[PDB]
């Protein structure tokens, strides 16, 4: 079973990476084939704000620390999860109705993740899902209260607790060239970097049905033309995962100068959000499905 | 399919029970099965003291709070990880060589996690994997720095805790009525609960091979000779998966008066820690296994 990492490599990309969190890499057959096959890890869970600041200043690091190490001691990259989004907020931050301090709440957050891990994560994902399907911005507790300037102020935060970091804005839907809410990301990115805000990268939450992998043939060319220095494919599924669909999104990411790399959503069916629809790129078994082969396949021509 | 739980209860047992956690609650088909088949959760790793406690008397609740909130909302009860082991132990806990200090910061683990959850957990591990497999006493650095009475100072300062949860020690390699650990445990409880010490139950975590579950029916009558209160099955797998193994273990639980139920080490064969056994009771599908049936048809008999 070749390493689509490293096949990926060979052809220029950074990464070919996945999701996961402690007790995947404890069980199954996940860390083994995360060691030979995958080149970066992001935490399934363990760095987003339910799990890491579950009340005010009561940071809870143990889950995330675990991934770190494991990364470091096998010789992997690390995708750091979403600093800033409402999913799962708890209802302390989102009770807040201050300006001031959700202000600094948002920054002690973003500030106590990053220095903790300075230096040892490639990309954080600073703001996720900030915007609605019609392309305007969704109004979150960060939106209402802050105003639009908490995406400059979170990147900026961002850059200043680790400039080595790569940064990056996410969000889902990003699959079709023609859907509003690709074209209002790119437009509203283009007018973030011209007054100087550093993002450096927009990360597509790449979550398709049966048959939609040809449609990011034209979409991450046009989210690429925001001018940021990166894009990538961030948590892929796929339901049935056709290796059609499959390839097409990875020849996506070969065809874009600036897509660096390729995060799926998980190793095995069974632990998939929506392991019914068997959207992934190993089996029950833990056996590689036609699209692991055929993804293979692809990458050698 | 047929609830294993609801089958035992008429049987005049507490319930089966399955560990899990927070990101298997979220994924595959692990809350539906639980819902409808379990009626017991553990902590899969949420309450160990790596992921509770990994500075000085500084708590990660998030994981365990979010189990305990799940398993109330539907109706299931609850049991709590061990509290005072050596494994997932930080290193904090292991440099202290002073015995009032670990006495100290045992205590105040216990009593935390305990109060948090008062009235809420039916049974906890209190001392976990405390005896060799000769019998003697493992030397952990509770043993090496506070000596033997560590176990009775844990069992005491549980039951002032929460007076309504029941207190066990668990260990493993008890699965044999001639095996030395088995008699070593038997007699050290009888001892520590003739001075007052309350130990309400012993678990028996029962990771058996291919052939072992007949022995079962001998060493659990062994154990309950102890005398006390309840005795259980705990993070019970079988390599193999054998109709034989599952269903004799289930009768020695139903042999034994004092045997309140058994706790299987997970849902599916691929979330298992020797997942290559495929040593649970349902598949990589989510289907029901063989043992799964067989044990239906056992207890409706």
């Amino acid at each position: 079973a070749q390493s689509i990492d490293q096949l990926i490599k060979a052809r220029g990309k950074v990464y070919f990476g996945v999701a996961t969190d402690q007790n995947r890499l404890t069980t199954g057959k996940n860390a083994a084939i995360i060691q030979a096959d995958f080149g970066m890890v992001w935490p399934e869970n363990s760095m987003h704000w339910d799990a890491t600041e579950p009340s005010q200043g009561n940071f809870n690091f143990a889950g995330a620390d675990y991934l770190v190490n494991w990364a470091q001691q096998n010789g992997k990259l690390i995708g750091g999860g979403c600093l800033v989004w409402h999913r799962d907020l708890p209802s302390w931050v989102s009770s807040i109705t201050d300006k001031n301090t959700l202000t600094n709440v948002m920054k002690n957050h973003i500030t106590t993740l990053m220095t903790r891990y300075k230096g040892k994560i490639r990309n954080w994902d600073v703001v996720g899902e900030a915007f609605n399907e019609d392309g305007s911005l969704r109004q979150t507790v960060f939106l209402n209260v802050i105003g639009e300037d908490y995406i400059p102020i979170a990147f900026q935060t961002a850059r200043a607790a680790d400039p080595n970091a790569k940064l990056y804005i996410m969000d889902y839907n990003l699959d079709s060239a023609s859907y509003p809410k690709t074209q209002a990301i790119v437009n509203r990115v283009k007018q973030w970097r011209a007054a100087g805000v550093p993002i450096d990268g927009i990360g597509s939450q790449t979550h398709l049905s049966a048959g939609q992998g040809a449609g990011v043939l034209q979409a991450l060319p046009l989210l690429a033309s925001a001018g940021t220095p990166e894009v990538s494919i961030l948590m892929l599924d796929v339901a049935g995962a056709s290796p059609t669909d499959y390839v097409n999104v990875v020849n996506a990411c070969l065809n874009v100068q600036s897509c660096v790399g390729i995060t799926v959503f998980g190793v095995a069916d069974p632990d998939s959000w929506r392991a019914s629809t068997t959207p992934l790129l190993f089996d029950g078994n833990f056996n590689p499905k036609p699209a692991y082969n055929a993804i293979v396949q692809d990458l050698q021509q």
